[PDB]
This record gives structure tokens, C-alpha cells and sequence, in this order.
């Protein structure tokens, strides 16, 4: 109710087989640090592919595009990329878009 | 919890943008009203591609998605869009990581 | 046996599903009958997307695929579908691993 | 009208031979022991040396699900679990009869 | 690194192949003549898919790309193609590796 | 010949091989441009955000010039350099430039 046209960002990552737990922790660090400290970050979910064990998705929702750009500039995402720099493939942006309200 | 996430992609002709958005919202609202296992259903338009839409669906488990698949709302949704829409293309199906 | 496998993807309008199926079957049967290097040719429809079709082609070697590409059967195939079909999108080309 | 499943895998450069053997194990074990499994081919990309494809044919969709809960595919995933990227399903579908 | 490269993909109906080429050419020429930060803009047709086009664009930096996105040429390009073209789909954005 | 042949290629590399691939891609670019008359342009591009992903933007006189490139020694050495780590090539497209 009353959410407006929120900004949806879907990200895809692949990681080596021995980094599945490491990336899950890094993704949750990103989700929790972002949701705790960035008001414009409304939702941040880490999703594991049902069959592809090395593939992960981030389903992120922001108040608007400006809030996503602010997130991209903040400390949490910088630390996230420090954590995964040694192994992770990505980010591949599956899409960015606006919610159709109704 | 460890919910089941399904992301779908649809492409429509340029004169069917309003028609598909209404159909997708019908799908979202009808599913949330009639299906206890359907927890979240959002229609998303690509930020630049005006002919591409996404469905972001969340279910209790996979069984609830399969129930959605055999229910009345999705069948009516496809009767509405079959003549013009291109899809579904499943971008992924997956489970949420708890934490 | 290190045969050459080519996988191709096509998208068609909703009212052209039967016409593309017929054109794809012509391509398969014409190529298998008239091209000694063409060993297998199947038309596959997507289980969920009623507008998406795949061609699964097997050749003696890569040279036999390039010959197919220069032959008359595929030319007639593209003549049939040119006004409506979207493609080809090659999903892969590769060699069978023997064993 | 047979049921066709196309799967895609990526593997590290030093695991190409390991995956090919695992895919062939999957193919031969499935064809020998699963009456619903009709065809199973392992394909290497012509240029992408780390990318492989599985081209599988079943008598129907139920036979594919039966394959999916049998022993051979479980041993296949045991062989590749420590390195393989995938499965990515390129498509599942039915052959057009004719 | 150096220059900022943007690769875009469009799909059009079979009867709009000439229209889109003219539109992409209008976009390319209008942007190169008029935008100093727009260094290269190429329209490319797929070698086999007659309905798929690619735009290969190079800018001085990302700001020059965002400026291009705000100019009148791209706005007119999208007015020309809005009724039929499918896109844009961004294949990638990146920086040239120097050397 | 009024239509050049454009080939777009995509690679992924392990995180510790980014500099190695950049050097390998530049060897390929400079070796091809210096020794292949049919090779008109060859650029190595890194993804703006995907740090393990690279692209090759290649332009040839015609399709025959691309196939000749594929048979020459520069690309063979390129694949020797990257054999032990690189994922790819994935061809994003091959196509012809529109004139006007």
C-alpha cells in the first residue's frame, strides 16, 4: 500500500563450489548491513538456484533509482565486494525496473 | 523462511503494454486473494525496455508454486495474453537463503 | 562419435505456431533426404513457451553443416518463415564426446 | 512425442576430462538401466573448452522425473559437485512429430 | 581504463528492417555530428537473424553516455521506433583496456 | 566491400587471472592488427561492474578475414596463454555494419 514505483534490481552471481557458504554469508552481510543502515533500501533477498548449486541471485528493492545509486556508493556494498573479490563471478544484472502499481 | 522464488519474463508488442500490465496485475491480485501458498506477486516493467515485463513471485514452497500453476488465475491470465504475449521465460526458480 | 551438433532457437507469433512447425519439419525431412552429411534433424517445441521452437541438428562434421547452410532446403525454410519468425539464435555448436 | 532436455555446464579448465568422464558415466548408466531414457549425448562446445552440453531424450516427461530421482544422476552429481557450474537448463520440450 | 563502450541489442518485425536501420543511422549520425563526447556509434545487423540489430557505441566516459541519453537525438530515435522495436537490451557496458 | 564484419566475444576468468587475461587479450589484439591485413579493429573491454568478465570487439574486412584470423598463429598463441583458466569464448554476435 502506497509504495509508489519502487526500483527493482536483480543480480546474478556464480561462485566456485567451495565458496557456496562464503558467498551466502557475504550476501547476507550485504542484505543485513544495507537494510539496517540505508533507509532507501527496502528489501534485499539472497536466493539460491534450485538446481545450479554455484549460482546465486540478489533480489533488491529500493525507494527509487537514486536510492540504488546511493547504495552503490555506501560502505556495505564496498565491504561486500571486498569479501567476494577473490572468487565471485559477477555481478550480472538480470534487470533493473520499476514496479507496476495496482 | 526458506521461501520459493520464481522470476518470469514476458515480452509484448508495443500496443499491448497497457493490456499486459493489466493482465499481470490481475494475475498478481487474483493469486494473492485465492492462493494461501502464494505470498508475494509483483509486476515489474524494465527500466528501459518498454516491451519487457517481469513477474516476481514468492511461494511457501515448490508445491505451492505447482498449485498456482494448476489454478484458475494463471489459466485466465494466459487466456488474456496468449494471442500477443511472448513467454513465459523463467529467469530462475530458487529458495531464499535464511539469515 | 565426434559428430557435429548444432542447436538453434526460433520465436514465432501465436498464429504462426503450426506454420513454423510445418516449415521446420520440411527443413528436417528435406535435409535428411538430400544431404548425406546431415545425420539427424529434430524440431522441438518449448514445454512452457508455445511460441519458442528449437532445431536439434547433427552432422558428419562442421564442413557438412556449412554445406547444409549453402544448400536449397534451408533456403526454402527461410523463405517460408521470413515474414514472421524470429531467428536463428544458435544456442551452441559442438562435437559429441565419444564413449 | 519424446521429451527432450538440454542441459549446460561450465567447468574449470583442469576439470574438462573429469567432467567428460562423468557425463559419459551418466549417459551410459542411464541408458543401460532406465527404460524411459532413450538417448543421452555429451557435447563439448566447438570453441568454449570449459562448456559442455547434455542432450537427453526420454519417452515422456514422467521418464525424465524418474531419471531425476534415480541412482545414476546422483552419482553423476557426486562426481562433479566439487567444481561444476550448473545445471543450467537450456530447454525442456517435446519433439514435433513428423 | 580509457573509453566507455556500450553494446545494445534490438529486435524488430520483418517489415520494419529498413525502418530500424534508418532510425539507428539517424541516431548514429546525429549523435556523432552533434555530441563531442560521443566517439563511435555503429549499427550492426546480425549475420543470420534479419530481425536483430546491435548498436556498438563508444563514449569519452560514462558521463558522456549519460549526457547522450539526455539529448534530443536519442529521444527522437525512440519516437521513431516506439511502435515496433523491441529493446533496448544492454549486452554490456564497460571500459577499454589500454595497451 | 561496403560492410565490415563485426565479432563480439565474451570471456570470464578466475579472480586472480584478470591481469593475465588483459595481457593475453592485448597480445591477441596487437598481434592481429600488426600481422593480419584483413583485421581492421581489435579492442579488449572490461565489464564496468563484472570484474571477472571481459569482451573482445573485433572488426574484419569480411567473414573470410575472420575465418583467416581463426586459422592464424596469433589466436593460437592467445588460446595457449588462457588455456589453463579462461572460460569462453562465448560469441555474443557476428554481424555486418549498416552504412549511412
Amino acid at each position: 500500500s502506497g509504495g509508489g514505483m519502487t526500483y527493482h534490481v536483480l543480480v546474478q552471481f556464480d561462485v566456485p563450489s567451495d565458496k557456496r557458504e562464503a558467498f551466502a554469508a557475504a550476501g547476507l552481510f550485504d542484505a543485513n548491513g544495507s537494510l539496517q543502515n540505508e533507509p532507501g533500501t527496502l528489501r534485499f533477498e539472497v536466493i539460491r538456484d534450485e538446481n545450479n548449486r554455484n549460482r546465486f541471485y540478489l533480489d533488491e528493492v529500493y525507494e527509487d533509482e537514486a536510492a540504488f545509486l546511493q547504495h552503490c556508493r555506501n560502505e556495505t556494498i564496498a565491504r561486500f565486494y571486498e569479501l567476494i573479490d577473490s572468487y565471485a563471478f559477477g555481478p550480472l544484472f538480470l534487470f533493473k525496473g520499476y514496479r507496476v502499481e495496482g
